[PDB]
Protein backbone atom coordinates (compact mmCIF):
# COMPACT_ATOMS: atom_id res chain seq x y z
CA UNK A 1 0.00 0.00 0.00
CA UNK A 2 1.35 3.50 -0.92
CA UNK A 3 4.45 1.95 -2.52
CA UNK A 4 6.33 3.99 -5.29
CA UNK A 5 7.78 2.36 -8.45
CA UNK A 6 8.97 4.55 -10.98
Amino acid sequence: NYNNYQ
